[PDB]
């Protein structure tokens, strides 16, 4: 289809971006600050994003873009019906600065505000995760399938603590963690990137992911990888998944997703579309 | 080197154990319970430990053992001066049951109650971490070096929440995580195994690991990997590291280790030698 040519190009670009990231991770880096001393950015995040947007814009000039570093530079993160490339040039910048081995390039592609395809390249691992609506999810050609776990007490969750250090926000994040932890669940894991956490759910290695504070670019690529692997996306309220809401539950099934939603208390957050 | 032959044999056995683990991870399994509803054990944990102890006895019949599942079977958790093999047949049994991709076979070898060599095989990843006292630390033949970071606010920490679900214990674990998180630190990660968390600090991918509730077998293999990579081991009190204490800080340096010790509160625990 015409979107298959877009998807094939997106895989090529994700690989080229991953090579740049892989090369940069070995060298010294000037770590820069965004919103706080814990919200990081490097020249690599910015360079990768400029290369991806200029590459896609040259090939598809009528297409729209939503990129993390472009939004930090003053661009509007508004989602229209027009074909839109939703990019996180480096998802896991903190991991990248530390050489913690989970660093992803994420590309989500939306038509009529609905994701048609996703590409998440975990470059340190050399794992290319891809999915196209109705075509299934893959990691390096291996077809992915979510786990069958329907018992919350035998489940393994993934989450991240977030970029906020506000004492009130931190208490809510840890209280939500305590509640799920004491259901009990088998455990909670954190690899340091929303996109990779979600791909782990798509593989069946974890049963569900949840987070508040993420943005459309963190989840646009991985969301469709989870659903094409047989999983589900939901808001933390239990309502329909909304890409611009800052909230997500990405699980193997509705039973676990709904059970997680019941424990979570919502953190007030500025939507991506406001 | 009189212990180089024992170490060469330990690498062979850890790899042979890892092949057993890799093969078993693909299939459905009966999951048994230990100290809590989330403290798991399988026929694979038990089989691997038996295979390791019997292979060690064949070559070194005078040697002693401390094994996780052997201790669970009622074997004496005792550390004598005799050459001792300290084994965690599967470190990350929860990950193993879930196919979460961090599962380690860990062997620490002690003489006069001090670690002489350590082997940690992260089987899913295919990463063999090894170290001999005074000979350096390696991952698949590549020399390891801890990071240089001396500023806690620019550090990435690794830890685990533990097998306990006793509300007071859970409260203390999360409270310690909050205090560190708000210093601030760049972040906190959890791959689900003490041995692999420690090996990530030896690589320089994380700056420090801390945990209370672990056992000698969780840390005996990886502790020497951290130190041979240029790091340090300390008790959570700031005092010298003690293998049987259930407490550990494994850091790139004493500056970060001391700052973590100053910030957290001790959880009361039954020592492995009491
Ligand atoms: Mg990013
Ligand atoms: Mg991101
Ligand atoms: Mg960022
Ligand atoms: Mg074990
Ligand atoms: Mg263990
Ligand atoms: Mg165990």
């Amino acid at each position: 289809d015409p979107w298959q040519e877009c998807m094939d190009y997106a895989v090529t670009l994700a690989r080229q971006a991953g090579e740049v990231v892989c090369e940069a991770i070995k060298n010294e880096m000037n770590v820069m600050l965004k919103s706080s001393p814990v919200d990081l950015v490097t020249a690599t995040d910015q360079k990768v994003e400029k290369m991806l947007i200029s590459s896609i814009k040259e090939k598809y000039p009528s297409h729209s873009f939503i990129g993390e570093e472009s939004v930090a530079a003053g661009e509007k993160s508004i989602l229209t019906d027009n074909p839109t490339w939703i990019i996180d040039p480096i998802d896991g910048t903190t991991n990248f600065v530390h050489r913690f081995p989970f660093v992803a390039v994420s590309i989500g592609f939306a038509v009529n505000k609905k994701i048609e395809f996703g590409v998440v390249y975990s470059c340190v691992e050399g794992k290319m995760y891809t999915a196209r609506k109705g075509k299934g999810a893959f990691c390096n050609g291996q077809k992915l399938q979510v786990s069958q776990q329907e018992d919350i007490t035998k489940s393994l969750l993934v989450t991240e603590l977030g970029s906020s250090r506000t004492p009130e926000t931190v208490r809510m994040v840890l209280s939500n963690m305590e509640k799920l932890f004491c259901i009990p669940v088998h455990g909670i894991r954190s690899v340091g990137t929303a996109a990779v956490n979600m791909c782990l759910v798509a593989t069946g290695g974890a049963d569900a992911y949840y987070e508040m504070g993420i943005h459309c670019w963190d989840v646009a690529g991985a969301g469709i990888i989870v659903t094409e692997a047989g999983g589900v996306l939901m808001d933390v309220t239990g309502g329909p998944f909304d890409l611009m809401s800052r909230r997500v539950i990405a699980a193997n099934n509705r039973i676990l997703a709904e059970r997680i939603a019941k424990e979570i208390q919502v953190i007030p957050l500025q939507r991506d579309d406001e």
